């Protein structure tokens, strides 16, 4: 069975569709948020639903825009064990952000730290080096997992050794650059996702289900058949559930 590790249900236009839709194919997803005011409307989809694990999150593209919705991390973070989608973004359109965003990241990190560590599941694009850093001087926050990487195999080196996971996607399995960047992660340490829907296939939104490209991806990079990757990628969430 299959494994998205980071979606955003609460994006597409019928959540609950994609959630029913997502038992009835018993496929286990990691439903992200965008800001921590989203928590109970986002954490309602899962009811009754025990392949939807909900995470509490504060993107880095809405700190400046929802910074008031601050104070609702501290709130409901007893309330789970997973944390995002945080992160940082080196964007340029997001620069003027950067204060804000590195403020909210170094909150978050502190606030998880001090209710005994989460599983992360973070944003990097154009911040690799970055977060890196704060997840260097945070390493009691818990167990990081950075979400579609994209930084250089420098820095992919750096966060192997600083104990970080991978949730890997279709655009990197399908690509030189990113076929490069898996082959050098510890397989013990992969994870699957789709990032629905702002990833999008074909032009048009990723669903859950379209992890079977990215385990059949794998297959192909790994040279071992897609079951082998189903079951490889089962193994290592139940050891990151250990962590
Ligand atoms: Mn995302």
């Amino acid at each position: 069975s299959l494994i998205d590790f980071h979606v955003h249900l609460d994006l597409y236009p019928d959540p609950v569709a994609v959630a029913r839709a997502c038992e009835e194919r018993q496929l286990t997803v990691l439903s992200v948020t965008t800001t921590p005011a989203a928590w109970r409307g986002t954490l309602a989809l899962a009811a009754g639903r025990p392949h939807v694990w909900t995470a509490l999150g504060f993107h880095p593209e809405v700190v400046s825009e929802r910074a008031a919705d601050l104070p609702w991390f501290d709130r409901y973070l007893p309330e789970t064990r997973f944390v995002g989608e945080v992160g940082l973004d080196g964007s340029p359109s997001l620069r003027g952000t950067w204060t804000q965003q590195f403020a909210v990241f170094q909150h978050i990190l502190r606030r998880c730290e001090d209710h005994g560590g989460r599983i992360l599941s973070i944003h990097s694009r154009r911040a690799e080096s970055e977060v890196l850093n704060c997840l260097e001087a945070n390493p009691r926050s818990g167990t990081p997992i950075l979400h579609w990487y994209s930084g250089s195999v420098t820095e992919l080196r750096r966060a192997i050794s600083l104990g970080c996971w991978f949730s890997v996607g279709p655009t990197m399995v399908r690509t030189q650059k990113g076929a490069a960047l898996i082959r050098s992660m510890p397989r013990d340490r992969v994870l699957t996702e789709t990032d629905g829907p702002f990833l999008e296939l074909d032009g048009q939104a990723a669903l859950p289900w379209d992890v079977k490209s990215v385990v059949e991806g794998l297959s192909k990079i790994w040279q071992i058949p897609a079951s082998e990757v189903e079951r490889i990628v089962k193994e290592n969430v139940s050891r990151l559930l250990g962590t």
